[PDB]
C-alpha cells in the first residue's frame, strides 16, 4: 500500500507534484495532498509570479480553478508550444497532477529537497515523497479525506 509523489523545486512557494509517476490525481485529492504538505492550490496569480522565477514543467496540474502547465521556454511537445501559463481548455478527462503553493517556502528558487509531508494524518500508506535528486522521505499515513479518491 504504496504512494509515491515526485516534487520539484518551489518557486516562490509554488511546486509540482506527479503521483505514481502517471496522471492520477483528482480536483478532490489535489486539494487534500496540498493540504497534507502545509500548501493550498495555488491561485493563478501566485503561478504566475511561480513562472517569473523561474518555474517551467510540462505536465498539467490543478490550480485554483484551472487544469495549466506553467512555460518559460516554446517546446512543441509542451502545452503545444506557448509560454506563460498555459491553460487547458478542452479536455474528456478529469485526472492531472497538481500545484501546490506553501507561503512559508523562500520568495524565490528553492531548490533543496522536500524532507517531509507535515500534516498529513494517521493511516496505512506508506507515503514517500521523491526529489528530483533522488532523495527520499516516507513516512505511514493518509492524506485523502474522500473515499472515491482512496
Ligand atoms: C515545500 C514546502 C515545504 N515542505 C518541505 O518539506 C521542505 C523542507 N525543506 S524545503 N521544503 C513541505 C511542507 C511542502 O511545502
Amino acid at each position: 500500500n504504496q504512494i509515491d509523489l515526485n516534487v520539484t523545486c518551489r518557486y516562490a512557494g509554488v511546486f509540482h507534484v506527479e503521483k505514481n509517476g502517471r496522471y492520477s490525481i483528482s480536483r478532490t485529492e489535489a486539494a487534500d495532498l496540498c493540504q497534507a504538505f502545509n500548501s493550498t492550490l495555488p491561485t493563478m496569480d501566485q503561478m504566475k509570479l511561480a513562472l517569473s522565477k523561474g518555474f517551467e514543467t510540462c505536465r498539467y496540474g490543478f490550480i485554483e480553478g484551472n487544469v495549466v502547465i506553467p512555460r518559460i521556454h516554446p517546446n512543441a511537445i509542451c502545452a503545444a508550444n506557448h509560454t506563460g501559463v498555459y491553460i487547458l481548455v478542452t479536455s474528456n478527462t478529469s485526472h492531472y497532477d497538481t500545484y501546490c503553493f506553501n507561503a512559508s517556502a523562500p520568495p524565490e528558487e528553492d531548490c533543496t529537497s522536500v524532507t517531509d509531508l507535515p500534516n498529513s494524518f494517521d493511516g496505512p500508506v506508506t507515503i514517500t515523497i521523491v526529489n528530483r535528486d533522488g532523495t527520499r522521505y516516507s513516512k505511514k499515513g493518509e492524506y485523502r479525506t474522500h473515499q472515491e479518491d482512496i
